[PDB]
């Protein structure tokens, strides 16, 4: 941990001279205040005052007045190696008159770790799986579509030294002290996965955050574009962000029973059912741009089904072999678009409503494959994701429980940005219309 | 402080080579003198002449000879890293036979000070929020109309070390000892907002000055442009000036009460009321180019009414949330093209003029927006801000106050130059007429 | 003039296979309908219908369906040597209820002849005398910014056959029948005026139009673009539409007294009166576009001023030396781009109303140029043009007469244009801006 003059001594040790006092808004994209030294006494004294207004995105009407509280725990200094070093404190949002304001994303997944902890259970183990994409940079600076290698999976293609993205990625972030268990090359060329070794859920989704500005700020560094964008390029599969989800009471794993057959106690099966039976509703916040939903599409991995499984091409929930206090719930379909804050607190309030329902788990499927047509797809019980943004928040404005979860005033901003982009979306005129058409009417 | 045989030392020990004895013209831009270290002497003796005229302008018919007087509180040097240091002091102007030049903006500023001094008010504190934009430059040196970043509101975009101007430039600004309060991305892309801390409105608009001759010259340094143009592309939105004002009377803010409902004195809202009357006339000189009226246009934040209220998304002023000694009064629509002397001077002479006429404060807007009909916004006593240049010209020679308090003298050339501004504007003939006409006629 | 059976046997004759059933909206654009020769019966019938809604523009709301009664008397055939000859008709829009449409231009000068006639002065002698800018097409033919020629007043420049398109404009307007008293080159390089022989209203109104139809037609068969655009290049003379007009009640001019001193009856003298107090109102739709309003500005011709002269460098009204039957009065303001049915009928208007008032004419000026003051300007009583298009909108607002005479119904719907177009312009960042600015600020 740390304290205030903790945080002052090691400023005027390390020469730090630059402070990001960092944030997030519903959106996801990274947001933050950068001050100068001589202030970070009174950024200590949880003082300083933005817009506020920024949280609720571009939709933003009424201005506010909103101070940042920093979380000293967070801090930490880049190894950018250069003079006038730089600081990085991750922040929540208060009101003026000090209470938290509803709409962050980090505020909302605390309060759901709070209604996990009055239920008894401590913590949530979180380990993500991000994979980005990499892409050669033209001359202005913009991507390319073309790949910076052509390896397959779990390949060696970027080797060597030059333009070795993966190797600094890694090194750079065992320096910032994340645990860092593995990085490999993906199924697609230029996709690349990184595994975090597992954390608290706030500190896992602030790893999460702090990974992603680290590696774009390295991919620019190496002249290369780094993308999350859940599916860049037809034809090849896109980026997914598997997440190992385990809870904890008193530094013991409650999922696991020595006297289940598959080794998974009644409440990783309650768990693992909330989760299924509002997976259609918590899609539209764990996938939540409009391009997520053209990689829910057969033939790339991409689980488009509900239903749990310890092994299957396409699952809703995979259950690892690892056992003891490594068992673990593997929900897959939330891709590096999605905000971590709100996808972890989503998918822990479904799962406290399943444990508290007591809902009854469906069996698992076999071997079995999703050939099968809809009328046997149904037959089996087996429903789907939904097939576009659109559904996705009917569904969630239909949903009683994750619209609890993010709260009032946050649901009617993201619902409005929403609609936004979907009303965007689905007016333009694309040119594969134009392929098709133009010629054959 | 400092005196001459401290400035004198100063010089010796520190190597300085090159002065920069600067001051300001009615137009605003940066005006100086650059002389030798042997020198310097006889520019610490207020004997230093040049022509003196070019404070009127492009439009100077007669020769003068006018003396340049330093003010040593503002010496500083410029941390440029290289050989043969430069130095910069600011000067009044004066005229051969010692009296004050009545056209100089600083004089303006200092005389308007002077004049609230004599109400017993000791002084005013002014802090700026001013923004500027980063636009990509050619080979020729010339800047195009492609930003240098594509991030939102708040953002992290500019990243890294590559071309990072936000860092460079608040650091050099921390070396000159200037008081920080924050630096972050604003809402358009490419638009940079830079905070002040509050301090005095002479060494707060010496600030804003030498602020933007900082930030141009860094940018010039990165390879890229630094514009305060107030509206420098459409669809985009402009720049912002936003100025903080509170007066100070021996180290007690008149404007906090805790026995009003918002905590605002009496004597600010006669200031409240005072600005407010005079917003129109003032405009001319907080408004000044032909461009800034394209940015009081709806939907793009641009305040285009007078009209007072603690929180909305477009009237006059802004009183924010905070109080006791932070409490102050917020003007949004003066923009970083207008001159800081001559816009701090009018609105503290209109304010001052308010408080001495006890002027009775109208009703602040709910949170009503401005759809409302012109019919309905006269009903409603809410004017308008004038539509263009002229209007605003003929505002200010129609009243008897901002006239006076610019000077009878500067009040004649500054009128000239803005209406032969506004003449060469009207009589062109813009491309967008040809893009309409030229076809349908 | 014509019958039904005699155009079925030209029709029949000249093996005319194409129709134009021609009209024209409030923007002044040339609109028609194509027709096929087997459906001209039932042109002639008056039956044919089409939108109607077209009247008001682009900014047309509620759908009608209105009828095109054709006026024989225009009918006329194109003389484009080639197969499949083609006709013109131009028409009249009638209600499906057989009233009148209340926005049609031609509806509303013929409303004004009548209205006239009631006064007991029989028709208006109107001869125009516009001119044509012509401009050098690129290879995807767009105008250029280069003219055909660089003659001076009253030049011989554009000589030979090669692209000699005046030549070919005045043989093909006097196929057509029109009577052509002169052309000419026209002050600036380029510039082609086209003077009429007098006419009635009407028909001289659908001169105008077939004119400018024809010399469009003519110019893009020529490799050449034709533009009406009052001044489209800056530091070039504009294009103007000096028109003549006159009284005539039974082929006797009432202008014309031998017992004046000017020769000018008291008819004509309250003619004028009346043009003259209404000028500033009447501008708004004789100066319909933003553009206009650029070309009157001093030094290139342009009357920038109300005042009557029988020879002056820029009075509102010329009386030319030519007496007798050939008496007159030269409005020279209105431009080309101005409808010619619309500002016919506000000028006669205007005129009606001052002779019934009879109002005082005001003294003429001599030689007296006017380099003289505002101060001076309003000392003789000497108004002066709107300065754009807004203050030309309030004014018409304003007058209770031309409002009138437009037409409650169309009053509103081109005030409601003219706002948007201003609305447009106003908001625009021009490169001038750019320019001037960007750079100093
Ligand atoms: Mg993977
Ligand atoms: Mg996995
Ligand atoms: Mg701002
Ligand atoms: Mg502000
Ligand atoms: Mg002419
Ligand atoms: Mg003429």
């Amino acid at each position: 941990s740390y304290t205030r003059e903790d945080i002052i001594r090691i400023a005027e040790e390390e020469n730090v001279r630059f402070i990001r006092l960092q944030f997030t808004d519903l959106l996801g994209t990274i947001k933050n205040v950068e001050i100068p030294v001589s202030q970070l006494e009174k950024a200590l004294d949880n003082k300083m005052m933005f817009d506020g207004s920024s949280i609720e995105g571009y939709v933003r009407i009424e201005e506010s007045d909103m101070y940042l509280y920093p979380d000293l725990d967070t801090w930490v200094v880049f190894p950018w190696v250069t003079s006038d070093r730089v600081a990085r404190l991750i922040c929540d949002i208060y009101k003026p008159d000090g209470s938290p304001f509803a709409g962050d994303p980090r505020g909302i997944l605390k309060r759901v770790l709070k209604e996990a902890e009055e239920l008894g259970y401590t913590s949530m183990n979180v380990g993500p799986e991000p994979e980005f994409f990499l892409f050669k940079t033209d001359e202005k600076g913009d991507p390319t579509t073309e790949l910076n290698d052509q390896g397959g999976y779990f390949d060696l293609a970027p080797m060597d030294l030059g333009e070795n993205c993966r190797r600094e990625i890694v090194l750079k972030l065992e320096e910032m002290g994340f645990e860092i268990e593995a990085s490999h090359h993906e199924v697609a060329p230029g996709q690349h996965e990184i595994d975090f070794k597992y954390a608290d859920a706030v500190k896992a989704a602030d790893q999460i955050q702090t990974f992603k500005l680290v590696v774009k700020t390295i991919a620019r560094q190496h002249g290369l574009h780094a993308t999350f964008m859940p599916k860049p390029l037809f034809g090849v599969n896109g980026s997914g962000m598997h997440c190992n989800q385990s809870l904890f009471k008193d530094n013991e794993n409650v999922f696991y029973d020595e006297t289940d057959e598959l080794g998974l106690s009644q409440t990783a099966r309650h768990y693992m059912a909330g989760i299924l039976k509002h997976a259609r509703a918590m899609a539209a916040i764990t996938n939540p741009t409009v391009n997520s939903y053209k990689r829910l599409v057969p033939g790339y991995e991409a689980p488009c089904y509900v239903a749990w499984s310890a092994s299957n091409r396409s699952p809703m929930i995979r259950i690892p072999a690892s056992r003891g206090l490594s068992t673990r719930v593997e929900v897959r379909n939330p891709d590096p678009a999605a905000n971590p804050y709100l996808a972890l607190a989503v998918m822990l309030r479904a799962g406290l409503d399943g444990i508290k329902r007591q809902m009854a788990l469906p069996a698992p499927i076999d071997r079995n494959i999703y050939v099968m047509s809809e009328e046997e797809r149904i037959e089996e019980g087996i429903p789907s994701l939904p097939a576009d943004l659109k559904e996705a928040l009917s569904e969630l404005i239909r949903s009683e429980v994750i619209s609890d979860a993010l709260g009032d005033h946050a649901l009617a901003y993201f619902y409005e940005l929403k609609e936004i982009e979907w009303d965007m979306y689905r007016t333009q005129v694309h040119q594969w219309e134009r392929d098709q058409y133009l010629t054959l009417y």
